């Protein structure tokens, strides 16, 4: 695209990360009630909360999708971005696909609420942000494959870089864990291991925030670089 | 007023019965699903729901007593008349009152819902109804004076003031029903008694919407008749 | 106005012909089905049929006086216009409360059919075309005046005023014929009367739709003449 | 406008002569055919092809006026040129609202037609006519004054231009002409007078029409020479 | 465009140059026919048989503009690029406008001809040719701009724009020889003077085809050695 | 654009303009609150100021670079103009990419500040400062082809003109400057070293809004040379 | 517009007067004080003093703007009036900015004031009042026009109007002659020039305050006739 | 408006006429001062104090105008009142522009007092009172109609509207008598006419004076009968 469509596009992006931020906060918020106060309908309204957090990540991932498609077209593709590109299209739909099953499950879930529909929806939270995962860490890929492209000497660059590395490992190992207690949940479900898992799951969305922010400073310096 | 500010008032209020309508539909609509597939969240999300359209309700109120202060304006006041308007105003501030008290104990029991919580808000729910029925009674009372104070000979307008005594009466039957069942709850609560008591609440909700439409054509044929 | 006002206007107001025919051409097709095949369903559809082409009217009316407020501000006011564009306002308003008294009355005949609640319908149509009818001699009597004001010596405009002056007897007669078999029905009230009534209501929508034509007419000319 | 702009504009404006040729070609035909076996529904029928041709005509002149508003803010306005567009403007309005007063007195020709009817018919498109005559008046004195205004020298553009003059005061010629056998008509209504006044409408607008190509003309060649 | 786009392009383009050998190549039989047999309607004929023949040319110049657009988005543009394809494209709009002149001037010659006729279309034709001239120079330098822009070092790219520069200065020559026969017929026109001025344009429109035949080998180098 | 179209836009310019001063004038009184009584809850404090005062520089430029497109528009581009405007609207986006850049940058200092984390905030001002400095670069380079374009021979445009020029110059030098002390405070990081720092940073801004005082008087003196 | 309208914006207009007044001898007073005592210091203050005189006499100007467009607007545009109402607008244009280049070449002075900057202030300040004097010419013209445009008899509009008109020549040879010595003092800048100076324009300011008292003359007895 | 307002606006009624009385007897003092001892500098104070009395007649007329405004309002418009009470705003509007014109050829004649200045001063003086006395004659008018449309029925109101009637007569008389001999004075101007002249206005204000009482007392007598 052309240096108005990349710049528009990462106002919008940065537009996208305020609001997510803000969702982030708010979500903390009702964790910290639902920590307080546990009870059946602030469990419902909390992971309906959840989702419309994912939801918001998605566009975020939506979003830089689309940049990222503008700026290798403004320096050319090559292979191993092409096939990072096409691998990045194929992550984008089926998370598209898991944002629909995750919505639907919701509204059973809302229409029909009981432990064991608490537990089956955290699990199936669990693994859409598995997925949300693995489109990041693919996001990640195509920054590292753009710049190595580039040859791109910045430092300020190869430190971000650094800090982008840095977050995928984490984010990694905090998937792991979270799957590690959603396996636990599902062996022993109980209201208080609801709470503790919501908890963990609002780590690691938080994990993922920080995750989108290294993201968004790699666009930016790629895009002053070029 | 003038005629334009009339008019634009009643534009106003159709538009307020339309969406009514419109909201009671809604209403009844969730009011089957609970009763199909009961639970405490659907019980929490439907009183929600009529809190939402109690609301609707006293804007319809608001706007009505706003188009009899402009026509007793146009015609001129008289001692009953003058009367019967501060009796209205009155009410009107305190149906302001008990709405925010609804409010109020609404986000008190959706932040920690429980049986308890909902009697007592089914109990609150059937007061502010209750206040609504006086509020529709004394604006009855300044449309039979207006009628009077005119001398309007229009049968049409004989006519429907035929049907708006005889929804009024029939809203006093209506509404001591409710507090009857509502005693009933209030002595032996349980879901399946919560269940048929928001049942009988959106009887009464609806009977109060009927009383709306009728006042709605007493204001249009006393505005057409002037 | 401007005359790229003026002229968009009546493009306006040649569109709202174009659809006031079409649905007059409409409504006399379900008038003849309606005759063939009388039914209680058919009544009701008929009905609301009408209270659609009465609401296209209407806004043919409200295009109509739009217009003429531009006209007069282009040639100026003067004391017999101005007091003829406050009994046009004040006219307009009527007409709104009217149609959404009509509207209204539909719906409950809609919800709540009866014999009786078509006569009261048919009824309640014939009291809105009455105020068409009125809506239709003052704009006639301002385009009078208008004429007479610029002093226009056009005999093209003579003609279209010796047109618009017979249309309004003649509309004044058939509305006086129409109250007369409204009388009638509401006297002895049956299906075989509800069809011929209406048909005698679809004769005067048509020829309150000719006086929409020689009105229009009379607009084009005198903006030809200035 | 850009380059592109005119250039799109002037194809336009070309497919738009190319297709007023087309449509007098037909015109000059159904009038042979009227000529030789006149009768009520033949005269009917041409009374509205005149219509749609002179429809045709007026969409031509909105193209030309059109693209003299892009010519003239390529050059610059003048103090003449600015009065000379606002003439246009004006008389662009004026011919919109003639030509739906046309329109809508064929359609009532075309509804009740009489003899009567279509003497009205003809004297309406005379005076239809002498309207678009205005209209290609003032864009002539629109294109002398941008030609003068550039001080062009193209002997090509004095010649178009010494056409265009000749063109005009014909057309002036022709207009008088058809406005005196039109009196006549008006005087002496008859079939085989309607024939030969129909007949010396169709040579006016052949002569419109060679108006609106030499305008064409002009407008290319400025548009080149700029 | 992508490498199927380009290809696709050529393909018309070198469709394009086919057709166009073979217009000229009728161009010159009928040339030959009016040398032999000259009459009134052989010139009109001869006259439109070049104009059609000038409308080839100017769709091969259009799609040339297209390729060399693709080609240059291909490579990126260069200030001297930029510049010369806005110029390109001016010239573009330029040559449609004088196309559609022609075509106009054309079809009244065809009409109306008369030897003052001929004249002067002959001249037109003079001017159309020298525009295409004008777009073939600015076609030529826009590719000498590509290939210095590349640093191409191929021997074949410099030898075919060795005849491009010199098929260039020939037509500059062509076109002057022939404005100045041209300043000749206009002061002496006769029939004798008519057929040898249409000789010395197929003359020079055999020129032009040899031009755009350098042109298309220069394109296609180039697309071969990005 | 018309001259109330540039009017305005010029009283916005110098509404920004008294802004900026007015938050250089505050920026000088945090700077001298600093230096007295330096502590790290200062530094962040101060640097979230700069940031805020950059963002008005950045409004500053966008409302010059705008009023130059009405202004161009208003003489017509030329060929040296339209490169330099399209260097301006590439640098005009970089600086919205470098503006996001920073205020990121700024959040993650405010959430989690350090002494490394103020050491690269303070170069990266430096950096968005450098680029502030290229926009204002190239829009003097416009002002500067604009004036010799019209040949403008006012006085007070030259003596604006030597002005503008020497402030290029001296805002060449003190960028330079204070890339220096960054890459010695980089190489030898302290709070002292922050504090000398952030005061020349603030002499650079001071230097910019001055380049931005003498763009402005240019501005004033070409809109009224015109 | 409507009388209240026009009444109103002439309370404004006298309560403008009245205020340029106040400001014209507090400015008297101030000159006298600079002739005794004269001082670096001084010179700065009283040109700052000026300064906002000025600005008082352009919103006077604005103000009489608006007062035309509305009797304009109430007695209708013609031709020379559209024009000269044109060339109002501009100049009003021209006014503003060239306030904004007055207001803030004062800021520079007074922050870094020296003779040379005093000198340049005066001729500032000098092309400034030309400036405005060109705006009243326009309005004078503009009332001259109206007035003629009226066909206006009343002998208190002639001798206004004779008055208008040698106040106009009197102040065309007031602003040559400030002009000269302006000249003069570019030539030889003195402290004891620098005092002649601001006399004489004290004088020449007090010259346009008598230009716009008759100017309100004029549009008194104007708003009186029409 | 209510009877707290109404009584109010009559106290700020009846205060402004015993204001007014005092000044008319302060007035008949310095008219008698003149007359005993005429000179040019009491004759320029004399007609100040006119002035000022004259705003003082103004701001009575004001007042009486909102008086009427708010009976009309308490007894509601007719068409004759609705007429009468716009003609009575417009006649206000044009009263206040006249009052201002009055006071600016005042200050006129303060600054520069002549003989010539006091002949026209004393002109426009005498058309003030004219603008006045057709305020009184529309006031007049206006209680005419409301008396009438009250049918009011005292005979202390018939009395009084038959002194309002007298007094209204003989105010046109004395006007007529008034201008005559200003039309003499402005033949023949001397210090002993502008005298007897200064005399002859002293005289017409009294009977305005008059006129202004009986209004009043009509007023006061409608709104004891209302």
């Amino acid at each position: 695209g052309s240096e108005e469509e990349i710049a528009k596009a990462l106002e919008e992006l940065v537009a996208s990360l305020a609001e997510l931020k803000r969702a982030t906060l708010k979500l903390l918020v009702i964790t910290e009630e639902l920590k307080k106060n546990p009870s059946e309908s602030a469990l419902v309204s909390h992971n309906k909360a959840i989702v419309e957090h994912n939801a918001i990540i998605v566009e975020n991932n939506r979003i830089i999708a689309a940049v990222l498609e503008l700026i290798v077209r403004a320096v050319g593709m090559t292979d191993e971005i092409l096939l990072a590109l096409l691998e990045l299209k194929a992550s984008t739909a089926r998370l598209k696909v898991a944002t629909a099953l995750l919505r639907m499950i919701t509204e059973e879930l809302k229409k029909n609420p009981s432990e064991d529909a608490l537990v089956e929806h955290n699990r199936a939270i669990v693994n859409h942000n598995a997925i949300i995962v693995e489109n990041n860490r693919i996001i990640a890929a195509v920054l590292e494959l753009i710049v190595r492209a580039l040859n791109l000497t910045d430092e300020e660059v190869r430190k971000a870089l650094e800090e982008l590395k840095a977050s995928t490992a984490e984010l990694k190992r905090a998937t792991a864990s979270l799957r590690a207690i959603t396996e636990e949940l599902k062996k022993n479900p109980s209201e208080d291991a609801l709470v503790e898992h919501n908890r963990a799951i609002v780590e690691h969305n938080a994990i993922i925030v920080e995750n989108n922010r290294i993201i968004a400073l790699v666009l930016l310096l790629i895009v002053l670089a070029i």
